[PDB]
């Protein structure tokens, strides 16, 4: 028989509490604005899945961001939307202001609260060890708010992060690929990064969870502790396994593997080899040391886990010691 199933630690159950329409985003009836209210300014950017503009709403002269959709099915846009919706007001959650229709185009434009977004290049040069604790815990308190709500973000990168710096304010951004979590819930495997993927997804495994984006912080954290962006560099979705197991080393991943009963691609039978677990004392130079420190490399451990049931939910994230300083202030 096939793989044996699980269940969140946590929040488990908080969809099934909820009335139906909450998370049943099928049924979700999409109210459109007035497309006339904004005037668009400049790009931001683009995406797989979007265009970004800076525009301004005529009637009440607000900066606003508006993010129009590419070609994606109904039920896409209504699960983002259900989700924007049930997370606004949460914490560090961007916050969707209103949704339009190009009446010749047809196509649909999400309308976002301004965030003065801080240069990319720039701020990288000065992030101090206090500083990324600090935005770290900032990120914590979104992951933990969604997945106390029943939602999985499920694409956690520097991408989806926007920081305010001057104001010391964050926002977790870009909820198209979000799910809501239903325990026994079989999910699509091809979401994140090639970068950010957790081992569930790269083995197949479809009853993953919360903890997802749990594996997806920690790579963030190695790459900005370390100074190695990206930290597992793959050169495909089998090869990004192989750079995960030189590093967590193989007898941990085949043990997962064995716990779940995962039926391996043997393609991955030839190329995964037989690695040491390295200690994380490979990645430390002079020039990250300041960014390195015992309570960093042991925080960084329990989230970088094969086995999603062993990684720090993220309110048990938010008390590690890494933290100390930084709840000691608010
Ligand atoms: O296309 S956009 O204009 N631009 C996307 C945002 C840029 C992402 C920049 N990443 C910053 C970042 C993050 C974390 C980090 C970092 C910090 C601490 C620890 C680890 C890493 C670090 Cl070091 C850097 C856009 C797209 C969609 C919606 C938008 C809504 N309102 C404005 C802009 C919007």
């Amino acid at each position: 028989s096939g793989p044996v199933p699980s269940r969140a630690r946590v929040y488990t159950d908080v969809n099934t509490h909820r009335p139906r329409e909450y998370w049943d985003y099928e049924s979700h009836v999409v109210e459109w604005g007035n497309q006339d209210d904004y005037q668009l300014v400049r790009k931001l950017g683009r995406g797989k899945y979007s265009e970004v503009f800076e525009a301004i709403n005529i009637t009440n002269n607000e900066k606003v961001v508006v993010k129009i959709l590419k070609p994606v099915k109904k039920k896409k846009i209504k699960r983002e939307i259900k989700i924007l919706e049930n997370l606004r007001g949460g914490p560090n959650i961007i916050t969707l202001a209103d949704i339009v229709k190009d009446p010749v185009s047809r196509t649909p434009a999400l309308v976002f609260e301004h965030v003065n977004n801080t240069d990319f290049k720039q701020l990288y040069q000065t992030l101090t060890d206090y500083d990324i604790r600090f935005y770290m815990y900032e990120i914590l308190k979104a992951l933990d708010y969604c997945h106390s709500m029943g939602i999985m973000h499920r694409d956690v990168k520097p991408h989806n992060v926007m920081i305010d710096h001057e104001h010391r304010k964050l926002r977790l951004i870009d909820w198209g690929l979000a799910e809501f979590y239903h325990p026994g819930q079989e999910y699509n495997v091809r979401v994140a990064s090639r970068y950010f993927k957790g081992p569930e997804l790269l083995v197949d495994y479809q009853m993953y969870d919360y903890s997802l984006d749990m594996w997806s912080l920690g790579c963030m954290l190695a790459s900005m502790i370390f100074r190695k962006e990206p930290f597992f560099h793959g050169h495909d979705n089998y090869d990004q396994l192989v750079r995960i197991a030189k590093v967590l080393g193989t007898e941990d991943l085949y043990d997962y593997i064995d716990k779940y009963n995962i039926e391996l691609d043997p393609r991955f039978n030839d190329i995964l080899g037989r690695h040491s677990r390295k200690r994380w004392e490979r990645f430390v130079h002079s020039e990250n040391q300041h960014l390195v420190s015992p309570e960093a490399l042991d925080f960084l451990d329990k989230l970088l886990r094969y086995d999603h049931q062993s990684r720090l939910t993220a309110r048990e994230a938010m008390e590690h010691p890494y933290f100390y300083t930084v709840v000691k202030d608010q």
